[PDB]
């Protein structure tokens, strides 16, 4: 009650405690001392955690049943950023212990007790015509993609004018590029899943998931040769 | 009430408050202390925030609800002259954070 | 005109641009003058021709 308040004989005052003031960048983080029914009548058990937010109310007075553990800062993604989450909260409302979940987009939202960031936020790969990345299936993925399933333990290649946020099931395994050859240029390849060595030559050409460089020697006085007749 | 006023004997005087001038150049940038309706009628909610402009009034007194942040300039683009804002303001009068 | 995620596109001649919040401005680049015995050498990266 506003006003001076006249306490009755046997209440002891102890102190005033004001409100935390929520924003739509903050929220609430706490604990219940003991069990009892919330400021929306929620039923809250012993050491149970939440948020209070400003879709909630504007300013919050923490009861006496209620530890503070802190005030949350919402975590915010750009149109061009993803994040992934540790122990993310199912549909029971229980954090999901050693499960990921991953978020993109232009999205801002906090992190219920117990999350956490496995990387802070991230950038989403936007990938050229002359770049690829090379994904590794850590755990079988079937219609994940667009219409195409892969087994774990698989490589495979993505390339060109793409946006990609890496699914949780997959790793990437390194950023790859296009080498550019003109009609008479070429390089030599190797097959690593057949072993097949042979020449590409004459167009761009980027390197398949199966694929690495390949060194060709040559006789000890032949190098010398090709730079004399340079 | 303009001119000498003489306290009742329970209002305890505390000081003056002067207006704050605006200009079509300036606004005045407030945050609400607690809940109640503005010198428009407007509904304030706790830690709302919100601008003061000529559109509005001429001058304005700070209301004992209102927490002055700071007076906050025009930004003028000329004809050549572009820019980009972070957070916008959207149709429901929220920031559209990271857009 | 759309363009997918990653594309490149070049913008010329007498205009006023003002870059949009989804795209990054890559260089400013300029044409080269080459009288009609004159050249230059280039290389179509998307092909390597």
């Amino acid at each position: 009650t506003v006003g001076a308040y006249l306490p009755a004989v046997f209440e002891e005052v102890l102190d005033l405690v004001d409100a935390v003031i929520l924003t739509e960048k903050t929220a609430l983080h706490l604990r219940a001392r003991r069990n009892f029914r919330d400021f929306r009548g929620v039923s809250r058990r012993t050491g149970e955690e939440w948020l209070v937010t400003v879709q909630d109310t504007e300013a919050h007075v923490p009861d006496v049943h209620e530890e503070v553990l802190g005030v949350v800062p919402i975590t915010t993604l750009g149109p061009h950023n993803y994040c992934v989450i540790l122990d993310p909260v199912g549909p029971d409302g229980k954090n999901q212990l050693g499960q990921k979940r991953v978020v993109k987009g232009e999205k801002s939202f906090f992190l219920q007790p117990g999350e956490q960031l496995e990387q802070g936020i991230q950038d989403v790969y936007v990938l050229s015509e002359q770049q690829g990345l090379l994904l590794r299936a850590l755990q079988p993925l079937e219609e994940e993609d667009e219409e195409v399933s892969h087994q774990a333990g698989d490589h495979w290649l993505i390339r060109g004018p793409l946006e990609y946020v890496p699914s949780a099931k997959v790793e990437v395994v390194e950023e790859r590029q296009a080498i550019p050859l003109d009609e008479n240029e070429g390089i030599y390849v190797q097959d690593v899943k057949t072993g097949k060595v042979r020449a590409v030559i004459g167009s761009t050409y980027m390197l398949t998931q199966d694929e690495v460089l390949w060194e060709k020697e040559l006789p000890p006085g032949v190098e010398e040769l090709l730079n004399k007749g340079q």
